[PDB]
């Protein structure tokens, strides 16, 4: 009994749905790097999604599959040289940056592309402050490069829909910088970030109208604009469901300690890359009266860090008998890895 | 430029050379999930080390470079059951456990499997409680379990090697308790921990000598006895170094800069946050005449703030397309790395030094 998931393609169509009834303004680029499963990303280019590529290799995964590269935004800031090569080659114009550097080697390799120019909210990392934007943009106007909009992350969990509105209105600032100096500027990305579980604390349909809000007092509807987001965990973490057998089990006031064939290695990755939170339901129905007893449940590695839940109440459970964690979709097959020689969890898919 | 390793396999003979000097008495299993790459096992193969192999994929692994199943340990407390078909199917028989539970799916799957019981020391993850193990072995003679010796893991960086004095106390006490309830108890384990940056702060050459006062105390030489250990990052952690290219720059005006590089945390550099490794930048152009210094952060290349790998270090300013190096790079790097955002694992090459 191996681990595997099952993955609802219609849990997808669903999300999709709900996107265009609260944010009819908007088109979503999807997050590749978020779930990159092949299914997946056919179901988003059949329901008509455009896509964010992080690297040479995923722009090849969605051409591969027939999307056109006009559905395809290059959203990394700061890129190889050579997958920039390969972008212009795969006929992929739309890149990101955020500072003079990268302008720079985009002259040298990709003249024409067209440039979005990302402002800081999300990180260190990424993101140029808007004080510096006037001088990024007037090196952009020596180096001949088309800036055609502007674009932000706030990033995947906030308790304020308040840093979205923030952010709006601090884009149409540099953006009235761009068009001022002879820019066409005609794009805004707004990032990614949105809940993907429809019971997360701050709701999907409350950021939305805070953005919608921003949206109407900051960009004005007009022909020339379009609005594009840049979403991920939305669409899928809530499609994946993980089941694992209870392939061990010790007993010590009761308590018992669970071990799987999955951990952090693998599927459970999101624990320390994502700081996910999971909770191990019992395949078998809840029966009447149950105790419930104080317990650990342990990844399969030889690593003692290798821990997935440190104490959850669970009736007594046996070896051979499987626990599911639901709302697995998002950051989970994408980082894992085969450490100590265990393989990933095989994905079956049902249509919803 | 892609990222990409040069892993010296002569730096492997050398340590095997002080391992034979310091602990004459000890053979030493490989713990494979170390770094499982081809020729590290094809060389310490050829070198005559024995194999600590953890899943069923570790044992195909290794037999399929021609080791036999006699120098093979199936050193995973907690297996699933068709991972003990496999390994009986395999020829493997030695294998561990620490509770009762899994001799009930030894007996059932694997009934002649030689097993060593594992105390603690390490973890709440694995290892028996000494006052348990009176009950534990009883119950193992129940059924019928040939119960053959005693392992424990200190654990991969003390700075006090008198763990070690312990751990060969307490195993030596549970082993009598296994020869007074007539189990043939042959095989000391004692585990894995030994440092492999021969400059790590706790030195080798320490940790043996007081192994080596244990020994001659508790488990006096005697030709039923073997004493066995599982070293993993003592062989391999300084015989690789990888090289990664800068991609990107940025610069703040006090003078800073930050570099991005084509490998990171969801890459080689998985360590940082499962190992606790701390890595050091050094430039592959040699120090020159004066150099002014910056501090500097450097970044992986992937979408993830939290890709990281330095936060502040003094480097010389670089430019992109050049070259840093980092040392030290053989021990729970490869073993860890995924695909995350696209991104590819560095190739390695090979140099026998």
């Amino acid at each position: 009994g191996d681990p595997f998931f099952v993955a609802d393609l219609g849990d997808i169509v669903r999300k999709h749905e709900t996107w265009k009834k609260c944010l009819p303004r908007v088109t979503p680029f999807y997050a590749v790097a978020c779930n990159d499963d092949w299914r997946v990303l056919g179901t988003l280019a059949a329901l008509g999604t455009g896509f964010d590529c992080a690297s040479n290799t995923e722009i090849q995964r969605v051409r591969g599959i027939g999307v056109p590269p006009e559905k395809i935004i290059y959203a990394n800031p700061c890129k190889q040289i050579s997958h920039i090569r390969y972008a212009r080659d795969s006929g992929v114009d739309v890149m990101t940056f955020d500072c003079v550097d990268e302008l720079e080697k985009v002259a040298k390799t990709h003249p024409k592309a067209k440039m979005v120019l990302r402002i800081s909210t999300l990180s260190v990392k990424f993101g140029a402050k808007v004080e510096d934007c006037r001088f990024i943009l007037e090196q952009a106007k020596k180096l001949n490069i088309d800036v055609t909009g502007v674009s932000f992350h706030v990033g995947s969990g906030s308790t304020d829909a308040s840093t979205f509105a923030q952010a709006i209105s601090d884009s149409r600032f540099v953006f009235d910088m761009g068009t001022e100096l002879g820019f066409n500027m005609h794009i805004l990305d707004i990032g990614g970030g949105f809940p993907g579980t429809r019971d997360a604390p701050l709701k999907f349909e409350e950021i939305a109208g805070v953005i919608n809000n921003a949206l109407e007092k900051h960009f004005p509807p007009d022909l020339k604009l379009t609005i594009v987001a840049e979403p991920g965990r939305y669409y899928v973490a809530s499609a994946f469901t993980l089941a694992v057998n209870v392939i061990a089990k010790k007993v010590t006031a009761q308590s018992f300690m669970y071990y799987v064939n999955d951990g952090v290695y693998g599927s459970f990755n999101c624990i320390l890359y994502d700081h996910a939170v999971v909770r191990p339901l019992p395949q078998r129905e809840p029966i009447p009266n149950e105790k419930l007893y104080p317990s650990s449940v342990w990844g399969p590695t030889c690593d003692g860090l290798d821990q997935i839940v440190e104490r959850y109440y669970l009736p007594e459970m046996q070896v051979g008998e499987w626990l599911l964690f639901e709302d697995m979709g998002a950051y989970t097959v994408v980082g894992t890895s085969s450490f100590n020689g265990f393989q990933s969890p095989t994905i079956y898919y049902v249509v919803s």
